């Protein structure tokens, strides 16, 4: 196991076809995870499943600029369970980044951050057992 909040160097940033890889399972009435791609102290990409926001599951993005929260996208389908093991893969691709969820397309989030190659962390936090984060090229 990894601990929680875990930080995966993303060496040189991101960049189109580097894939993501993210194992865990969720704790029991888990709360929320966070996958913040981070471009120093901002968040480039924030992936966040709430698993009881006004009693609704919901998966909220967003880009933190200089300490201050975008718009929110928000993603209804909900793959994540409380107890259950999961996969997140983010594949960054030319205009956005993809996430798939237990092999099943989630969501793409567009890039508002465009200096890709200094996103160069993930911060990976939440109400999970993280089992492995890694990346490689495809
Ligand atoms: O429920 C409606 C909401 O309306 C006002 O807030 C508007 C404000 O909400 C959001 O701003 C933040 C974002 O921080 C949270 O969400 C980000 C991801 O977007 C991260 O997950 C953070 O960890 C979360 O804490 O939410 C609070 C307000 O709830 C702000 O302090 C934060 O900036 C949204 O991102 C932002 O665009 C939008 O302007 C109202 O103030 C709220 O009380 C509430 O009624």
């Amino acid at each position: 196991p990894l601990i929680v909040p875990y930080n995966l160097p993303l060496p040189g940033g991101v960049v189109p076809r580097m894939l993501i890889t993210i194992l865990g399972t969720v704790k029991p009435n888990a709360n929320r995870i966070a996958l913040d791609f981070q471009r120093g102290n901002d968040v480039a990409f924030h992936f966040n499943p709430r698993f009881n926001e006004n009693n609704r599951r919901v998966i909220v993005c967003n880009t933190k600029l200089d300490n201050n929260w975008g718009r929110e996208e928000r993603q209804s389908v909900f793959p994540f369970e409380s107890g259950k093991p999961f996969k997140i893969q983010v594949l960054v691709e030319p205009d956005h980044f993809k996430v798939a969820v237990n092999d099943a397309h989630l969501l793409q989030y567009n890039h508002r951050v465009k200096k890709l190659n200094e996103i160069s962390k993930l911060g990976i936090s939440g109400d999970i057992d993280l089992t492995s984060a890694s990346y490689t090229m495809i």
